[PDB]
């Protein structure tokens, strides 16, 4: 019969009402700077798609971050570039400073404003309940903006959230997998990290939307409040759904399949089986009690849903009682 089509509850036609140039990144022309304006100081870390270095700008002696892209299809490079330019200036969004071509490998290398190289994974152990709500609110600002700009991150994870805890700044990075949202378009499910992949990715439902980022956010929230990184610890893409099914229950799962008429892989039918929907009070123990609250659990539950349309939008999430104390202090 085929899968039931779906659309985004919010920011649905935002790209349609914008000029071609905005979302048609293949036609985007790139103005290239010179690497002889930058000197690499030290490697900040390696990656699957790029190498990252701390660098200095020999024109104003300003510290920057250079991301030397590994060989990948031209349009994917233009995509990341265009998305960065479109989201530039947004709340908690990383700032692409300059676009440069490397002398040695002759590969493009994005230059970003220098942000305190503190990863979200290391700080997890030291976060108080308030710090969690605060930074989750900050991420929600970045997510709501890019969603409003018709852009899905498709790779939300702690490894992609830089935070300057000293000044309480936060930046959402790595937009290399980000894509523009168009109503009706079927996308590639092979995105994001395994532990943060939403159900529709695991069951191969290609017509997803902004809601994908909300699931990944839910996975982060769970890991923080329950002190379990990662929360859903699957071995592969099949086992990942099983780990989820053992928590959210198999009942809602097959109903999600039924609703959108999803052709489920025969493999799942053997490993899924039957599981009840666990209460969140189960994952609570003496070490994480101070992070768990009735407000937290209610908010977390509204993120982790099989049905992507059932998940809260980025704006709705910011209106949840869980952030009441945070919104107050900011005013
Ligand atoms: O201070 C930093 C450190 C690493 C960074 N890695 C990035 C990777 C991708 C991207 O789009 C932006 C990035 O910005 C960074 C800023
Ligand atoms: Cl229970």
């Amino acid at each position: 019969s085929g899968p039931v089509p779906s659309r985004a509850r919010v920011y649905t036609d935002v790209n349609t009402h914008r000029p071609r140039e905005y979302w048609d990144y293949e036609s985007h022309v790139v103005e290239w700077g010179n690497q002889d304006d930058y000197q690499l100081v030290r490697k900040l870390g390696r990656g699957k798609y790029s190498e990252v270095f701390e660098a200095i700008n020999i024109t104003n002696n300003e510290k920057v971050v250079v991301k030397i892209l590994k060989p990948v299809k031209k349009k994917k490079i233009k995509r990341e570039i265009k998305i960065l330019e479109n989201l530039r200036g947004g709340p908690n969004i990383i700032t692409l400073a300059d676009i440069v071509k490397d002398p040695v490998s002759r590969t493009p290398a994005l230059v970003f404003e220098h942000v305190n190289n503190t990863d979200f994974k290391q700080l997890y152990q030291t976060l108080t309940d308030y710090d969690i709500r605060f930074y989750m609110y900050e991420i929600l600002k970045a997510l709501d903006y890019c969603h409003s700009m018709g852009i899905m991150h498709r790779d939300v994870k702690p490894h992609n959230v830089m935070i300057d805890h000293e000044h309480r700044k936060l930046r959402l990075i790595d937009w290399g997998l980000a894509e523009f949202y168009h109503p009706g378009q079927e996308y590639n499910v092979r995105v994001a990290s395994r532990y943060f992949k939403g159900p529709e990715l695991l069951v191969d439902y290609q017509m997803y939307d902004y809601s994908l980022d909300m699931w990944s956010l839910g996975c982060m929230l769970a890991s923080m409040i329950f002190r379990k990184e990662p929360f859903f610890h699957g071995h592969d893409n099949y086992d990942q759904l099983v780990r989820i099914a053992k928590v959210l229950g198999t009942e809602d799962l097959y109903d999600y399949i039924d609703k959108y008429n999803i052709e489920l892989d025969p493999r799942f039918n053997d490993i899924l089986g039957r599981h009840s929907r666990k209460r969140w009070e189960r994952f609570v123990h003496s070490e994480n009690q101070h992070l768990v609250s009735p407000e937290a659990l209610d908010f977390l539950d509204k993120l982790l849903r099989y049905d992507h349309q059932s998940r809260l939008t980025a704006r709705e999430a910011m209106e949840h009682p869980y952030f009441y104390t945070v919104v107050k202090d900011q005013a």
